[PDB]
């Protein structure tokens, strides 16, 4: 199990760091081979080599098996140009490692039920997870532009590319409960007809796994009045990103959540929130993301899904008996990560 | 004040002439000259005259200063062929009366706080109405196509179809609590800049109301964390047709909401629901939607925003007193609208 790994700024050599504790005593305990290396990556490699993603990293990233990535970015940089600021690598990490599609999942871990915006009741067994198209359609599509009279910008996607985020969607699928959701606006726009179809005919190949499609606004209600419904949705780049962040409110106690990149290069791990600055070195960081980037690493980027459903578990368990300050407990990220450890042994 | 009737299919009767029996009261006591008109639409005209908007009603809705529309549709049409169905006249009528912003307000009632999906800590105070422009955009806008290979579609707006919508969105701004928000993806569409800085010069010009710009993902946050934080949200039409069904589900009670097509002709009203072919007859349809869309005639077509809010405050009071049997209570349609009018006496 080879893993490049890319701390990044602020709280990210602290969370990236509980996460390898988690790692090694697995890999302790189950012999799996895990050999990682840390690399540079960010505000800290601005500071150290004069850019956000140097060769050495380069190479790092494309040689590993997976890259579990921290955080970047900080206030520090952002007056110096625009190639030279944390996130520009951001970009760099995707376009080198052929990364197009992006694995969000939410879960509402029954003991933060009440942190929620919904009432008990919706939030109940949400297990999902969105996988939303990366590099395509009216972000990067043309023509687009702007006149003093008017402006433009197209929705555009090829069969390939559609059928590139769909084999994710389903080979996700296999290992969680089966059913694949296409999302589209199929009933007005030929994009969605389109991408409707392909959806469709990929779905043959993977007969174990269920299909079914929905419009885009009969999906943002359901997000709300029944999101425990779904298994993977997966989506365009706009809606994935308007979905994803819509989904994203529903764990209420905001923090936890993991994303993934994958495509033809080495799969990207890496938590949903950013650096934190105002907290590095302090040891309060929750480091329930990180830790569940890597238990997406296992199930991704390794096929061991069985580890990463147990890793699900001892955070899970462990959410229940400390949580960290920042949902009204007082472990830090130390005394957390011990507890998930205490779980799985 | 002159009103054309359309009240369409199934429940429209019912339910649009309990609108009218609150409209013939406030006349009564404010001598307000309603001259009404009932006029053939829908699923009955095509029975009736052989199509869904016959010329005597595209007269009347064309000469009257507001249209009190109901709910057409029924099945007996769907198998006959497209322009002799009860949906098409819908179109017809919004073509005709040049419509191009589409209201929609989502109120939540404190008395039917329980029934919504969000804790009532989030719905508390939700008074907002979104505003979307109707006729632009991705589902009109061209070029458009389909290949084996791939499909296109181009989202595309003139500076005055951005100023249409925006007019609307300060003058119903002015009305109730003055604060505006545009909703764009400005940061990474030129569609999106270009909206910002045309709803942004129009903006001038209407100094007594605030305006505000949001991301469509960031604003489908809001709808959810702190939906009671907007007044008036305008914005494109898919983003607005996706924005506007997530927000109907914050009442949690369907049925009770009213929509308004405005524009160079005659403003339509109606609510938003349709025929519910299996209760007309019965006497128990829900008249909270009817019974506000004549509040929103009497806010946009007659400005009599003063009366608008006490009509909304009498089926605010009527729905905590008598629940329809739809909502855990007994009250029919009649009985309801009783209780409505026995508060604005």
């Amino acid at each position: 199990m080879k893993v490049a790994v890319l701390p990044g700024d602020g709280i990210g050599p602290e969370v990236t760091e509980a996460a390898l504790k988690v790692l090694r005593a697995l890999d302790e305990a189950e012999g799996l081979g895990l050999a990682y290396e840390v690399f540079p990556f960010g505000g800290a490699a601005i500071d150290a080599f004069g850019e956000p993603f140097p060769e050495p990293t380069r190479k790092g990233v494309e040689e590993a098996e997976a890259v579990l990535l921290g955080s970047v970015g900080g206030p520090k940089w952002d007056q110096n140009p625009r190639e030279l600021r944390p996130e520009k690598g951001l970009l760099s990490i995707r376009k080198q490692l052929d990364l197009f599609a992006n694995l969000r999942p939410v879960k509402v871990f029954e003991s933060l039920s009440d942190a929620s915006p919904l009432k008990k009741e919706y939030i109940d067994n949400v297990d999902f997870v969105i996988v939303r198209e990366l590099t395509g359609g009216i972000y990067f599509g043309e023509p687009r532009g702007m006149s003093e009279a008017e402006a433009w910008n197209t929705e555009r996607y090829s069969k390939p590319e559609v059928e590139r985020v769909a084999r994710v969607a389903f080979e996700a699928a296999r290992k969680r409960r089966k059913h694949v959701v296409s999302v589209d606006k199929a009933n007005v726009l030929e994009v969605g007809e389109f991408w409707r179809k392909t959806v469709e005919e990929v779905g043959r190949g993977y007969p174990d796994v269920a299909l079914e499609h929905q419009y885009v606004d009969a999906m943002a209600m359901h997000l709300v009045r029944s999101p425990a419904r779904f298994d993977v949705v997966v989506t365009g780049n706009i809606f994935g990103d308007i979905l994803s962040d819509l989904a994203s409110v529903l764990p209420g106690s905001l923090g936890l959540l993991p994303s993934a990149s994958l495509g033809r290069g080495t799969p990207v791990f890496e938590p949903v929130h950013g650096s934190a600055p105002d907290i590095a070195g302090k040891g309060i960081a929750n480091p329930t993301a990180a830790i569940l980037s890597a238990a997406m690493m296992l199930e991704h980027a390794f096929g061991l899904v069985e580890l990463a459903r147990k890793v699900e578990d001892a955070v899970a368990k462990a959410l229940l008996e400390t949580p960290p300050p920042d949902l009204g407990g007082s472990a830090g990220t130390e005394a957390f990560t011990a507890t998930v450890l205490r779980h799985l042994a």
